Formats: C-alpha cells, structure tokens, sequence
RNA sequence: AAUUUCUACUAAGUGUAGAUCGCAUCCAG
DNA sequence: GATGCGTAAAGGACG
DNA sequence: CGTCCTTTATT
C-alpha cells in the first residue's frame, strides 16, 4: 500500500537527450577536405529561403480555393448559433454544422488535383519554378531537387492548414470559429447600430473603400460571408470598420469611429464591431554594437524626430491653461493612482472623490456593486479631478509643473550623453563589456520612457464626450512619433541582457536528405550513420555518400579489439505499417488476399464503431498473423507471442503487441582495426557521442539524461524506454576567441565564491577559462528517447489520485508557500493536520558522498539586489537576477521530489489565476509559473538518480503522478498528486482557532467610529488578567458572512509593531489613551463611555488601536528575526496563539512564524478537500469539487482544530 | 570558473549538485 | 497558447 | 539490374 508506487507505465512521453560530438582520428581533416561543412551552412540558408518562396505558392493557392469557395449551410448555421436558449440536442446540432463548415472547406483544398503534389516532391521540381518569374529564385529552388525529403517537416506544418479539425493551425478553424464567430457577432452589433449611420457617410464607403462593387450592408448580411474567407475579403471588410486611405489618401471614416463620435458626444455606450482575423499564411533584434549604437543616434540625437515631439509637447503642455479642462481627459486605470499621488500628494483622495458622491451600511453585494461600478468608468476629466481638488489648488497649475518636470529631466540628462551624439564618436570596448555608455543609453531612454508612459494617461479612451481637439490635435501629432521609444527600448535592452556566446547552429546533413532519419538495421544503408560502443565510449559512425556499405562488409576480428556495432530494428506504427505491407501491389500479388479480407479494410468493418463486427476484425487479425509468418523481415526479425486471435477486443488489442514485440536493440562485433582504417582513409566519419559524465576524470553522480542514455543499451531495459528515430547533428561555430576569454591562469590561486564553504581558495595545476565550449567549433548530436512506449496501467491519473486519497487513511500533504522572508516555505501534514515537518527553502544543501554543503540562495539573491542598487537599476542585474531565481528552482524541484517519495505525500500549490500577489514576496509570479510547470513536467516522469534503475521510482521505473503541461491557465483544480489552491485567508489567519481579522478598522468619522463601538456585545476591563476584551458578534458587522464561529472575545494581549516602526503594548497604550480622555475603564461595560467621548482625536487612536490588537502578523523589514504571528484570540484551553513560542522549539506542532503558517495552510484546504472526496462515493469522486470558498474554508479551519 | 544545455558552483583537481523535449510551423497582445 | 515529426518499407527514377 | 531518392500507410 503506497500511493506512490501505483503511477508507473501509465503514458508515453518524448524527450531529446543532447551531447557533444567530438570528432576522432582523421575525420575533421576529411570533412574539412571535403568541404562538407561549408555545404551544410550554405543550405541551411538557402533552405530558409526556400521555405519564404514555397509559402508564396501556398499563400497564393489559399485564396485560388477560398475565392471559389460558397459555404452551404450559412443561414441555417448563423440562426441556430444566435440562440440563447438550446437544448443540449440543439447544441450538438450546431457542433454538426460547424464540423460540416469546416468539412467543405478542407474537402475543397484536398479535392483539387493540385493539392496532392504541393506536399510531393514535385512542387520543388516542377510546379515552382514555372510559378516563380525571377531567374534567381527559380535557381535556388532548383538547388534542391534531389534533396526534397529533406522538406517533410516543412512539408508537415502546411499540411496542418488544410485540416478540417479544430486546430489553431487549420484554415477551416479560422474561417468558421473564429472569424465566423466574430462576423456574426457583427451582424447583432450591426441591426442595434444600423439607424446612427448617416445615408451620406454610408455613400461616401461604397465610393471610397467598396470602389462601389458592394454596398455596406451587404457586409452584415449572412450569406454574405463568403466574400470574407480570403485575405482581400478581410482586408474590406476590416477596412469598413477602422477606415480606409485611398490612393489620393483622403481619410475615409469608418463605422466604427462613426459609432465612437455618436456615443461619445451623447455620453452612450453603444457597441462597437470586432475586426476580422487575418488568414493563416498572409503577412529581428539587433546583431551588433554598431547597429545598436546607429540606432541610438539616429532616434535620439537632438534633431530627431522623437525629439522633436517632445518639445511639440514641451509647449503643448506649457499652454496647458489655454484649453478646456472639461474636454481634457485622463485614462481610468493605474494613472488614477499615481496622479493622486502626484499633486495631493495621496493615492486614494481622487478615490474619495468620486467616493464622496457615491458614499452607511455595506453588504458586500453593495459593495462589489460600489466598487465594481467605479471601475466601469472609463476616465475622468480635468475638470472633474478640479470638482475633487479643494479650493486654492489648481489640478491643471500643479500638473504642468509636474509634466514640465520631466522634460527638464530629459534636457539634462541629454546634455550628460552629448558626446553620445557626435559624428566624431567611435566605441572602445564591447557595450557589455562598456558598463559606462551601456548606463548613459539606459539614462536617456529612461527618462524618455517614464515621460512617454505618464503623458499616454491624457487619452480617455474615448469614446468621449466632446473633447478638446484643439488640445488632442497637437497631442496626437507629436506622441504617435515619441511612442517609437518602446520599441527602441525593448531591443536596445534585450541586445545588453544577451549573453556573449551564441548558440547559433546548422543542420549537418552529409549529403543525404533522409540523414540519419532512423536506427533501423535494414535501413542503415540509407540513413548512414549507426551507434558504436567501445567500453564506456559511445560513437556516432557515418558513412560517407561514396561508401554507403562499407560498414556492412565488416566482420568480428577474433584475435584483436572489436567495436559492439549496434542491431536495432524496429516496426513503427503496425497499424500503420501491417496494412500497408499487406496491401501493397509487391505483397497483394504475392499472397492472394480473399475478398472478405480487402472488403473489411474497404469497407472499415475491423475498425471500432457501429461497422464494426468483431468476427471480421478477427478474420483480419489472422490474416496479418499468416502474412507475417510468410514475411520474413518481421517474423525472423521479433520472437512474436501474439495472444489467441479469440482474446482480442478490437483491432488496437493485436496492434498493441505487434507494437510492443516489433522492438529490439542488440549489439554486433565489429573488427576495430579494419573500421578504424574506414576513418582514416575518409569512407567513415566518426565521433564520440559525450558529455562531462563520460569524461576519464568524472566520478559521482552522473546526469539523469546520461543514465537514460546508457539505460537504451542496457539487457535490463525492456521497451521501458526506446531509442527513436529523427536524430539531428548540428554544428554550432565558435562565437568567442580563446584569447578574449577569462582566464585564471594555473599555480594561481583562485577565490571561492561561496560564504558557506570552509575553503575559500582553490589552486589547480592547469588553466580554466570561463565559458571555453564557446571558444571552440561544436558538434552537438540530439537524441529522442521514447518513454513507457506501451502503457500497461492505464487509468485517468486525477481518478485515481481521488481513489487513493480517499481511502488512504493517513494522507500526507506537503504544502509550498511563496514568503516575503523565504523564497519557498514547505510544510508536510499528515491526514489531521499535524505538522511532520516545516521549515525554510532558502539554503539548498547539496550532498555528494557523506558531505554535505548547502547554498544560501536567499543571501544570494540579496546580494545580486544590492548590486542592482549600485550601478542604478542595470539591465543585466535584472537578467542575472531572472536567471538565478531560473536555477534556484530546479534545485527546489528536487527537494519536492524527495519529500513526495518520502512521504508517499499529495503536493498543494497555490493557484495563480484567481490569487493577487503582494509583491513582498521575492518570486514574483512569472517565476513561480515557470516553476509550477517544471514540476509538472518531472512528474510525468519522476525519477530518482541514485535508486536503483529496475526499482519503481528508479530511472526505468518513473513515477507517472502528473499529467502532460498544458497552459498556464490550466494550473488550476488539479493535475494527478498536485492540486493548486487559493491563497486567501492562509497567511493572516490564527492557525490554532481559524479566527481572521474581518473587521474595518480606518477611521472614516466619529459617527462611524461610534456605531463600529455599539456594533461589540461588550467592551470591558478584566482586572485578574491585565486585559482589555472585546466580546463580538460578527453578524454584528459588515461584509463577515465567511466567518463561521461567529462570536469571538478580543483581547489586547501582547505586543504589536506599528508601520518608521515602534513597539506597541496593546493593554498599556489603551490605558494610555482613555486616561488621556478621562474614561473610568475599570467601571464594567465601558462601550457607553467611549461613545459618549466627543473628540476625534480620541475616535483615530481608538480605531488605530483596534487597528494593531487584530493585526495577527508583525514584521520590520530588514529584519529577518521579527516575523511573529499573534491572535488577540484564545484556543480551547484558554492560551494565545504566539508564533515566536514554536520557533524557539526544534519540532513545532503549529506553525514558526508567518510564512510557515501559509505553507500550512495551504496544505490544509487540500485536507478539507481530501475530506469531500471520503464523502463522496468511488464513482462519483470525479464529478467532486475541489476549488474551496472563503466560507468553506473558514468553517474547516475553525472546527477541525477542536 | 570548465558544462549537451541551464543555474549554483570549485565540490579536493580538466571537474561538483540539481535540472534539462528536441526540431520545425502556425496564431496571438 | 497550439500544430506536427521523432519511420521502415513500398515505390520509382535514372544510369 | 542496383543505387539513390521518393512516398506511403495510419487503432
Ligand atoms: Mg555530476
């Protein structure tokens, strides 16, 4: 009984296994004499190439077919799709419908007489070239005849368009679902906005645009829809919409700027038409300092065009009293916030504003309402912003100033980058090696970024009610040019964060379009190139175009050393394969076939469904089973055992075997003298398949990829994981020179990096250069493997998480937090909550032989923060940062891996798409997504290095507890042993009660204060504790209904830390507050009192006061020792729940500190959701929901703690 | 600071620890 | 964010 | 013929 161990040989999977190739003997000299390499890189240019000039055939044989095109059940379609109310039969008549859609446009490609040879070698030979009128291009094509195998894969990716599935690649997908989809949605849009537009504007389009060939409405009309499958189509019909230029280029409204002008001056909302996708096929980074640099000059000098919009809009804005501040707008979005800020100096005054209208009772229903509405507004005016600004203050005055601002910014720092506009300037250094003018680019392009994104605020989306177009004339001219910065400072940026090496690469084919295309024993003639071994050694042999047989006339040497030359064979697809071998005109011939048996393939009897009859898919069966017998090349080739033909289900049952056995890998001797002479004299290419595992000075533990490797070739593999075909060899040219690289020279001792490792020097007896694979020309060979090929245990991966879970009766969970203190959190649970284990991810401790040294990847990133402060903000600093939170969680990987192993244990994740993040955690989100699909994806197939590879768990036996990655929006419910969760209400939450803080403790009013004190059942003092208690209900008080207690008793218990920061006593600072007010605390019931109090003074520190006691979590930033969690709240047994009093304990029973008490509590919603499965029955497991709600979840955490 | 490749390394001396699905294509803001 | 290949053996062109 | 390139068959 293990949870773990019932996940293994459940699905197939791909992987590529990568190495260097390294050439041996004389083989570089032969391929050098050769000239084969310079070949190789040529092709692969001119095969890009190739690929631009064979898409304009495609392009132009799309619009051939989509013009001739008329789809048939247009009307009845479009009805059927505008109903709100279908039956679920009516639904799947509308799925008939679109199938049908889709069908008649890939049956109208694929019917053609042409389609078949647009995918054959003839498009190359013949069709092309008399398509093309240029005497180069038809060259270039010409250089390929005799290499079109080598197109498939091209070949492949435009099959995809004419598929008639719905796949995002396909034609008939972008015609029927999407921009069918979107023409009707147009149609509606259309009928409710057809009056507005004026019987002169419609004439003018048909004119100008239609070219007087169609009317307007045509467009809206259903049966109209043919007319838009082509690109031209799109191209009117989207030109409708947004307007159209001419060739005189008079600007021609369209009707959906029609529609703006209406709804905006009558300050309505009228819809608006979506513009049409293109069709699929219709239409780089900077390579060097002096292009970066030309670029940089060029865009910015002083007498650009991007300055010179910003002195149009330096004097634009210094005007800005002479306009209109009711038709000025400003975007509704984070500009509101930042404005606020800019002026009164506060972020949410503007929202009091607005709030002041809209402002006392508040169900939450009211309140999304109240804050869902104010974010329906679309923008606010000047004048409106002045309604808010109190007297004195002008919006428009302190707004100038502050816009005026920031172009003196730019002006100065122009004036420190002016000799970085001179003619007469060259480049020194390397611009990564040249952090000085990499740091007076970034200056300027900042201070006109940060210019640019603030002044895009005054636009207002609208869509706006009149507006100041004497202001928006100006305004618009000038930013449409100063909006070029984006891209200028997007590739100027990726350019610096780029490494120095290049991983550029070619294609190594040797003169064989089908290179190396399989392993096949048959085969190896054609394909040219095997695998050797030679003890520990692994080579890649090729055979050169003139001896393609020399390796087969080999024979084993007794008396000297032999080469293990590798036997693979392999039946791929028998589906596939059995029939076409069967069938074929060669064999049909041959083995007389009765006419039952090519009448069940004809007619499609074998195959499941209602044609099928499984005595005649049995009759087939035995056919295949003879035929194999009488074949030869299969039957000698795999010791077939096929199962009784009676036993079979369907026809996929006897492929299976036939799957399964057709696999064999072996190895033949082969004489090392006489293949070694091969090499030299050229007829043979050969290079040692390598990594740094294979190397004579490795030892320890090896990569996970080489043990996959070595474990193709090992007896005590069996189909577990399969050598497959369509290897590449690549070769990737030096793109660093050995003297330009960093050295440490040897007998020179050089500074460990790590604080952590006692040795803080090491010498070595050799020179190393950093990044020396660079420095030289490198072959790499890529690999595919092919993983649990024949999956025996197939069951639904997530159903059977459920089963398990439910009926394991001690379920471990193991909780992953992101915190503000710790990069990563965990906390294991067993099935009741307990904690097993909790602690910290920030050290990570590797473990070779009995030793262990750990890395503190907190304190590293630290210090790569403190290097972004110094040298500004530098834009590497941002990468070395990304890249090093990159690697620090395929570290994290393996740690979650032991600990799912060790405790047979369920994972529970947060889920990314409904939670906010607070940004105080350091692994922002776009990090942690990446780290969520790592995680997935090693446990498709889990495995651990130093297991044993024949054990479940080992390299052979995978654990399979997750399913295949799909979207990042799919990282939610769950994926098999993970579950992603919400991470509302599991930080800032009483672990050993479940109490949260739902109260709103700002001061508003007095009159607020005073109803929030009535609001308490009682307010006293309790002289034999020292406490103040606050006994609440809170059905009492507003937006609680998750609570599920109810009626709690506060008290002021402990301290609090107040945000600088001050230590606050909670019962002394009450004291200290009535007795400044003259309230008699110690007389009862004190709410009275308090109420009767008539200062505000008294209500602000009161409130502040309230504020700090259900303040459960207190921290000072920079001080990673003060994260305490403390409940104003006692437990069953009368005691206060303080963080700080299990953190002091080696093994706590409850969480550390606060960022453990999230790990915990996200572990513990997957416990309440293991708890709904042991409801449910085995069954119905799959129809349980697993996404749990502040209610429920409060309502768990205040009662499972008993 | 060496790597199939990436990060952290130097890990006891040409390397350590973990991770690693390649290749082509299309569509998106 | 999705597509598709991870192939041996039939089949044919060219000397 | 051979040899090299092409085309093919899909639960
Ligand atoms: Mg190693």
């Amino acid at each position: 009984m293990s949870k773990l161990e019932k996940f293994t040989n459940c699905y197939s999977l791909s992987k590529t296994l990568r190495f260097k190739a390294i050439p041996v003997g004389k083989t570089q000299e032969n391929i050098d004499n050769k000239r084969l390499l310079v070949e190789d890189e040529k092709r692969a240019e001119d095969y890009k190439g190739v690929k631009k000039l064979l898409d304009r055939y495609y392009l132009s044989f799309i619009n051939d077919v989509l013009h001739s095109i008329k789809l048939k059940n247009l009307n009845n379609y479009i009805s059927l799709f505008r109903k709100k109310t279908r039956t679920e039969k009516e639904n799947k008549e509308l799925e008939n419908l679109e199938i049908n859609l889709r069908k008649e446009i890939a049956k109208a490609f694929k019917g053609n007489e042409g389609y078949k040879s647009l995918f054959k070698k003839d498009i190359i030979e013949t069709i092309l070239p008399e398509f093309l009128d240029d005497k180069d291009e038809i060259a270039l094509v010409n250089s390929f005849n005799g290499f079109t195998t080598a197109f498939t894969g091209f070949f492949d990716n435009r099959e995809n368009m004419f598929s008639e599935e719905a796949k995002s690649t396909s034609i008939a997908f972008r015609c029927i679902n999407e921009n069918l989809t979107r023409y009707i949605s147009n149609m509606d849009i259309f009928e409710k906005v057809d009056a507005i537009f004026d019987k002169h504007e419609v004439q003018e389009i048909k004119e100008k645009i239609l070219n007087s060939d169609y009317d307007v409405e045509d467009f809206f009309e259903g049966e109209f829809f043919n007319f838009v499958l082509t690109q031209e189509g799109i191209d009117v019909y989207n030109a409708i919409i947004g307007g159209f230029v001419t060739e005189s280029g008079e600007k021609i409204k369209g009707l959906n700027e029609y529609i703006n002008l209406y709804n905006q001056k009558t300050k309505q909302k009228l819809p608006k038409f979506k513009p049409l996708y293109k069709q699929v096929l219709s239409d780089e980074g900077y390579t060097s300092d002096e292009e970066v640099l030309e670029v940089f000059r060029n865009t910015l000098n002083k007498n650009s065009e991007i300055f010179s919009s910003i002195k149009k809009l330096e004097k634009l804005f210094k005007n800005f009293d002479e306009y209109s501040s009711a038709g000025i707008f400003v975007k509704n979005g984070p500009a509101i916030s930042t404005i606020s800020k800019d002026i009164f100096g506060e972020w949410n005054v503007i929202r009091d504003k607005w709030n002041a209208e809209y402002d006392a009772v508040v169900t939450e229903k009211y309140e999304d309402d109240r804050r869902k509405s104010f974010k329906k507004i679309g923008s606010f005016s000047l004048e409106q912003l002045q309604e808010y600004a109190d007297a004195d203050l002008s919006v428009v005055e302190k707004l100038k100033e502050i816009i005026i601002q920031k172009v003196d910014e730019i002006y100065k720092v122009y004036g420190s980058s002016e000799k970085l506009f001179d003619a007469d300037f060259v480049l020194e250094k390397s611009l990564k090696k040249n952090d000085a003018v990499v740091a007076i680019m970034k200056d300027l392009l900042d201070s006109v970024k940060s210019f640019e994104n603030y002044i895009k605020a005054f636009f207002g989306e609208g869509k706006e009610t009149n507006r100041d177009e004497s202001f928006y004339g100006d305004f618009v001219l000038a930013y449409d040019i100063l909006l070029k910065v984006d891209h200028i400072y997007d590739a100027i940026r990726n350019y610096v964060t780029q490494k120095p090496y290049s991983k550029d690469k070619f294609k190594l084919y040797f003169q064989n379009p089908q290179f190396m295309g399989g392993w096949d024993k048959d085969k190896e003639t054609d394909y040219r190139a095997t695998i050797l071994r030679y003890g520990s050694k692994y080579y890649l042999a090729i055979m050169d175009k003139k001896y393609a047989k020399c390796l087969q006339k080999i024979d084993k040497d007794d008396v000297n050393g032999n080469y293990e030359k590798i036997n693979y064979k392999l039946l791929p697809g028998p589906n596939k394969m059995l029939p076409k071998v069967f069938f074929s005109k060669k064999w049909m011939a041959y083995y007389n076939p009765s006419e039952d048996i090519q009448k069940i393939y004809k007619n499609g009897t074998f195959k499941k469904g209602d044609m099928f009859n499984l005595n005649d898919c049995h009759k087939l069966i035995d056919f295949f089973k003879d035929s194999i017998s009488r074949y030869p090349k299969w039957s000698n080739a795999y010791d077939f055992n096929f199962s009784e033909t009676e036993k079979y289900k369907d026809i996929a049952g006897f492929y299976r075997e036939v799957e399964e056995q057709g696999y064999k890998v072996s190895f033949e001797s082969a004489s090392k003298k006489e293949v070694d002479k091969l090499v030299e004299e050229g007829k043979l290419y050969m290079f040692q398949i390598y990594n740094k595992d294979f190397s004579d000075k490795s030892h320890g533990t090896p990569n996970l990829h080489t043990m996959y490797f070595k474990l193709l070739f090992d007896e005590n593999n069996h189909g577990q994981i399969r050598l497959s075909g369509g290897a590449e060899l690549f070769m990737r040219r030096a793109s660093l020179k050995k003297e330009e690289l960093v050295v440490h020279p040897a007998n020179s001792p050089i500074a460990n990096k790590n604080p952590d490792n006692p040795k803080k020097t090491t010498t070595l007896s050799y020179d190393v250069y950093k990044d020396k694979r660079f420095s030289e020309d490198q072959y790499e060979l890529h690999i595919p493997i092919a993983i649990n090929k024949c999956p025996k245990n197939i069951f639904k991966i997530n159903t059977e998480v459920r089963v398990l879970l439910k009926h394991d009766d001690n379920p471990y969970v193991i909780g992953i937090d992101r915190g503000e203190r710790n990069l990563l959190y965990i906390v294991v649970v067993d099935g009741k909550g307990n904690i097993v284990e909790q602690y910290s991810l920030n050290e990570i401790i590797n473990n070779f032989n009995g030793i262990r040294i750990k890395t503190d990847y907190h304190s590293l990133l630290d210090k790569k923060e403190k290097e972004r402060f110094e040298a500004r903000q530098n834009w590497t600093s941002i990468e070395n940062i990304k890249e090093l939170k990159a690697g620090y969680i395929s570290q994290v990987v393996h740690k979650i891996c032991e600990l799912v192993e060790k405790y047979d244990a369920v994972i529970a994740l947060e889920d990314l798409n409904s939670g906010f993040k607070n940004s105080r955690v350091k692994v922002e989100k776009q990090v942690y997504q990446k780290f969520e699909k790592m995680l997935i994806d090693k446990l498709n197939y889990m495995v651990d290095k130093k297991s044993n590879p024949c054990a479940t768990g080992g390299a052979l036996k995978g654990y399979q507890i997750t399913n295949k990655f799909e979207s990042f929006k799919s990282m939610s419910t769950q994926n098999g042993f993970i579950f992603y969760i919400p991470a509302w209400l599991t930080s800032k939450i009483d672990p050993s009660t479940g109490f949260v803080n739902l109260l709103k403790t700002k001061y508003t009013s007095i009159a607020d204060s005073k109803k929030f004190i009535s609001s308490f059942d009682r307010i006293m003092y309790v002289p034999e504790e020292d406490l103040f208690e606050f006994a609440l209900d809170y059905k009492n008080f507003s937006r609680t209904d998750a609570d599920y207690i109810k009626k709690w008793k506060l008290y002021s218990y402990g301290n609090r830390i107040r945000i600088d920061w001050e230590e606050v006593c909670l019962t002394s600072a009450y004291k200290e507050l009535f007795n400044k007010y003259g309230i008699n605390y110690q007389q009862g019931d004190i709410r009275a009192l308090l109420c009767e109090q008539s200062d505000k003074a008294f209500y602000s520190s009161f409130m502040a006061l309230m504020s700090l006691m259900l303040q459960m979590r207190n921290s000072i930033t920079g001080r990673t020792d003060v994260d305490f969690l403390i409940s104003p709240v006692k437990n069953s047994d009368g005691i206060f729940y303080d963080s700080r009093n299990y953190e002091a304990q080696e093994n706590a029973i409850l969480p550390k500190n606060a960022d453990a008490n999230g790990a915990y509590n996200i572990a513990r919603k997957v416990l309440w959701a293991i708890g709904q499965f042991k409801k449910a029955e085995d069954e119905k497991l799959d129809k349980v929901k697993i996404a749990i709600s502040n209610k429920e979840w409060l309502e768990y955490a205040q009662t499972s703690v008993k």
